[PDB]
């Protein structure tokens, strides 16, 4: 696959899985990011809502899994699903490896979907179907009547990357995971992060441990994965589109952060004007735009970027921030 | 019992549960620690060690939940087991309470023992099979032929307390657990100036009285344990004795490693700190034992084994009417070593 | 040029032969077309050059390159990536954890920066190259009157050098040249810099023979590039360039089976022994010479599409 | 009682060095081991655990020589010290024969130690400064106060010989080497019918020193290599005066061994080994191998591997000047 050796044949995400021990707690979170619900499972109380190629899985079945994960961690991402070209291929070589399986129990005449014991616990499950017409939503979802099947919504159209955030000590350990078992390389370049990359060159977990990453554990009662980075073509149309359904986003920078601009990065090219009236931040001729949620999910935030030739996480944006409430 | 409404009915620690990745790694610890075994699993590499009222298992079946927790873990406490009245009633309140059942394998003619997930993971068995003839080592093991199957060892009775470290806000969630499932409560303690001494330490305590877990979070000596167990789990095992000046000798005798001495920085001040405590302090001092309390003269004398399994360390504790810890020699070894410094 | 580049490599800039023997080292390179075209301000060194290829001969005693070649024999005995900027590089490798290796350096010659490589050959770091600003332009004297860029039989740039080594170390070699450069990984292991040009492949188990000859690990083969192999191969051969003894004719017949279309004349590749690989479209040719340099060989290779090392060449032998 | 010509002034091991690239790795095996910790580096963090006449060190000392090894190889011995009787002779010979210095970084007011490049990479130290008060640990460890500087431990009295897993066609490469610079001598060889192990034991020249060099012909040496990331020392034995007494010693404290051979392997020990006289029912419950052939005999036991892929023997010798190579065929024969 696309990077190098994938042993696993790993194909990007699959979708992430939430739940919440607080009803109507997910739904109105799902709306504001630009996401729309677009089918129901055919037994269990558990939903799709789709933006691009986004899918998103709002899990509601009680004495499951992922309840007994939202009851200790609350509103959380419970579950991640890789693509894979062949569930079995890996799902065997994963315990070969060592992996431990978790059993998510499956209705008559629905898949058995195979998932190992992932951050936190959370099932990380290996999805082979997918695809329009063969996916395992076609199969196990029904879709409500007459909806468009594939909403675009505001613009966001994959999952970038997303993070988790683990105990000190504790990063070479999931670091071994996802290297051990799905030949993910850390990138290097040149708060403490390792940048953990997939061979198929679309799946991204950085790991972070540490303030900001202390706080995500007590408040999240564990590891887990601390914000979820949806990519955009074009985050300024995308950030109208959102806050015209209700988005909510981090406080803007000061004005001086946007001085700088010119300075810390220059001739990056951008309509400052537009970047400044959204607090939209930057980082990079290779250049990246990003924009934060607020704490949404217990302290689970999200991310929206759009990646102008960079290919970070806007790390630059820490010096910057900092060094701008400096002069303001 | 005795002290809160008891509805799981609890009537008393009844074993923990050891493992550990490496062979022959936790056996000498038993011996060391005055323990005796006196049995081996009808089916399983198991085994019972003795010693009073206290039953070790050292659980060596491979492929197992227990074996999965050692290698995750180290050396360690890999379960702990609850005497309740009702195990079926127990089990079921737990469940639908919101615990979630740990499922252990047990073998043909075996008991199903039923557990459900705690610390770490770890089982926590609920039993109602205890006493003579009728427990479950009477069902489950054969006893050594010949070897006295009540061994006192070096004088240890019970188990006093397993002090748990758990990361940063995680007191919080196993407090409310242990309260919700046990109408376990926290028991306050106070120090020498009045002050609440549970910020980061809640002394858990269960209905009957005699269950105590008491929940640690912290650059410290918790924070290194959570890094060097790779998880949350039992820092340490404290045994009570009737004597612990005599269960010290006999320990010594038999090869024990305690925690080094304070400086006798401590003994002198001791008369200050706890005025008319009345314990011969040559005695504590030649043993490096400590001593807490207040002085109505309620007092308790404690030492530590060095760590033993791993981070885990062991204790070994005489009560003279002080239920606390021991608490007040944080402050106390701190003081003696400046005026050694 | 393809993924980041921390390291800002920019291809190989020379490799490096030493040879116990005098006098073995030298007609290797003029039958390969190479020529000598210049000689150290101060060492027995001599640059040989072929297109942009740059090899560098160390003959000077009492050396890092005489002692490696007493222990592996006539071998390269080491290898420079160019940078950006060496120092920066450098001092990056050493924060990484790599080993440095003292080149010892003579009055008013240039201090070239390297770390332990495999076989501990040294691995230069170079940042000065090009017209009149290169390392050779600096401590070289060219010879007077001889073209300082000739063109040879046509070859043109390392394509590139695979590495032998012990039997679970390709994973050891995998992960230093990941770690150190950001190779990545594109029985063998393919590992291409960032820059698009260095490619090292690894090989463990032919290996082992190599390993015992070799007594240690080292680079097995270098490939050299070419425009078009059957001009190269007239070239090459009219300077006594001995190749592979040729493949069986059946190995032909089979061709136009395993290649569909493939479009290419079958009759001057048996002429000459050179062989073919890719889909039937991507497309390779490829020949190698007799092992020259004890157990290291080189191969002569044109692209046609094919990103591939003509691995599908040892089914074809042998199905043959 | 020198043996041979004895150019480099060889007198026996002096010290092996040990190296992790993870913290309280070692420090856990030298304990289960019977060794005690006694010295400290004057200002590294290195330091000296003791048993009868064995000297280990810990070095944990960053960036150095040793955690370079470590890195490379994982916990290992990485450093290996002869006595000679003139340092700076042998040194200076073993450089004029074309041995390669390793440098070791020596703090201000401590012994600068001569070290070659060895197996594996490892440096090999030649000592001229041993006895109590003379030694290099008098000279730059401080012993802790009041401490035994002597502990006798399990019974462990010196390290009787140690090994090297080379690649295959590098046993005359190491032969060689040893043959070269000290005069190793290959003086004994086992014969061992292919049920792959080769092996070529080589003795210095004191008769004290020996090292065993194996490789392979997918078992246990080529395990080890891959294990090691390259060449380098196998196992370590150490001699005792009673394995007996010993293994009872060494259980009580934690010790991993082998486990024992099956109970075929006992029944055919008179077969084996006629007359023998050693008490069968005590080996067997402990697991002790037996070899040998004028009753020439050894009692050997070996850990589990301790350290990666480095194990430890613990051997008592009765006349077999063999290394046990016997009980490959016996242990064939008994399972
Ligand atoms: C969103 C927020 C809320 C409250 C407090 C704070 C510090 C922040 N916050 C971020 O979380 C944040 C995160 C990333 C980021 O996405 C990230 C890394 O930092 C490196 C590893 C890979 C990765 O994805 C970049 C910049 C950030 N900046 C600039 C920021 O202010
Ligand atoms: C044994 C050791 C080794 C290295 C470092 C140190 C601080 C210690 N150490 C202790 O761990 C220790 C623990 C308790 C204790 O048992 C305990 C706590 O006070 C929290 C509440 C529940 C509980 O059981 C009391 C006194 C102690 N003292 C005095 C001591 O020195
Ligand atoms: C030249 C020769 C002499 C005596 C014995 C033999 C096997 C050979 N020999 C080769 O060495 C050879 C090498 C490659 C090759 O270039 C190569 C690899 O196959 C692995 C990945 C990187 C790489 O560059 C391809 C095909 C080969 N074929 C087909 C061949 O016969
Ligand atoms: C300990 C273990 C674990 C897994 C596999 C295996 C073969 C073994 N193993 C040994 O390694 C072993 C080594 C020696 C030995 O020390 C010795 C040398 O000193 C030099 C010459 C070569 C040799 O045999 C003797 C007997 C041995 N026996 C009997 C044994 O079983
Ligand atoms: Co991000
Ligand atoms: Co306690
Ligand atoms: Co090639
Ligand atoms: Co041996």
């Amino acid at each position: 696959a696309d990077l190098y050796e994938n042993p696993m044949g790993l194909m990007g995400f699959e979708f992430i899985e939430f739940a919440s021990p607080t009803p109507g707690t997910l739904e109105p979170i799902f709306e504001i990011m630009g996401f729309t619900k677009v089918a129901t499972h055919r037994s269990k109380n558990v939903h799709l809502y789709r933006q691009g190629e986004i899918n998103l899985i709002l899990n509601n079945e009680p004495n499951s899994i992922a309840s007994y994960f939202a009851a200790e961690h609350g509103p959380s991402v419970c579950g991640m699903a890789f693509r894979v070209k062949d569930s079995q291929k890996a799902y065997n070589r994963a315990l070969e490896l060592g992996a431990q399986p978790i059993h998510i129990d499956t209705g008559p005449m629905e898949l058995n979907l195979p998932a190992i014991k992932g951050i936190g616990g959370a099932p990380l499950y290996l999805i082979d179907r997918f695809g329009e017409g063969s996916s395992i939503y076609d199969i196990d979802f029904v879709y409500l009547e007459g909806v468009e099947r594939n909403p675009v919504g505001a613009g966001l159209k994959v999952i970038d990357h997303l993070t988790h955030n683990v105990y000190r000590g504790r990063m070479v350990y999931w670091a071994n995971f996802y290297e051990k078992l799905f030949n993910f390389r850390e990138a290097r370049y040149f708060l403490t992060s390792k940048a953990m990359s997939a061979p198929d060159g679309m799946i991204r977990i950085p790991l972070n441990e540490e303030g900001q990453i202390e706080e995500f554990l007590m408040q999240f009662n564990g590891e887990g994965i601390q914000h979820v980075a949806f990519l955009t073509d074009d985050l300024v149309k995308t950030w109208d589109a959102l806050k015209k359904i209700g988005m909510r986003f981090m406080t803007a920078p000061p004005d001086t952060y946007y001085e700088m601009l010119e300075g810390r990065l220059p001739d990056h090219g951008e309509p400052v004007d537009q970047l400044q009236a959204r607090g939209i931040l930057l980082d990079g001729k290779r250049l990246l735009l990003q924009i934060f949620s607020e704490t949404l999910m217990g302290p689970v935030f999200f991310e929206f970027i759009q990646r102008k030739g960079d290919d970070g996480f806007g790390e630059g944006n820490f010096k910057a921030l900092f060094e701008s409430i400096e002069r303001d």
